[PDB]
């Protein structure tokens, strides 16, 4: 039957980005990767099978995939090639994705708002908002 994470499932396309270069700088992404990753217009494909959530991200820059169970840490290699330890939870309808590496932390929050899936990436005081719509 239904689950609350149902509203995330589907194929989503990036429609706007704000402050992503500055977020990438805060994370430590180098110049060339910032330029190429910032140019990307990813699709994000979200599916659920039992307790396992899969999020794919596909662009001309990189194709990545993670599968995970809520609350259960996993190792992730990010599109910019960080080796992080990640935990994803639901918090009041928001998917909260925390990445830890080298004594640093960044959080990506994903929520449904109207017909959008809004992705907020935060590193210290810097936030980037990336808006996706159904493909
Ligand atoms: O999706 C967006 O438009 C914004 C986030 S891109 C992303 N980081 C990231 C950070 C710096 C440079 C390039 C990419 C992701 C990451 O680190 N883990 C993910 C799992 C699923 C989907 C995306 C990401």
């Amino acid at each position: 039957g239904s689950h609350m994470c149902d509203a995330f499932v589907g194929t989503w396309k990036l429609v706007s980005s704000e402050n992503f270069d500055d977020y990438m700088k805060e994370v430590g992404v180098g110049f060339a990767t910032r330029k190429v990753a910032g140019m990307a217009k990813p699709n994000m494909i979200i599916s659920v099978n039992g307790d396992v959530i899969t999020i794919k991200s596909e662009s001309t820059f990189k194709n990545t995939e993670i599968s995970f169970i809520l609350g259960q840490e996993f190792d992730e290699v990010t599109a910019d090639d960080r080796k992080v330890k990640s935990t994803i939870t639901l918090d009041g309808g928001v998917l909260v994705h925390v990445q830890k590496w080298d004594g640093k932390s960044t959080t990506i929050k994903r929520k449904r708002e109207d017909d959008k899936l809004v992705v907020e990436c935060v590193m210290k005081g810097v936030t980037s908002t990336r808006v996706y719509e159904r493909a």
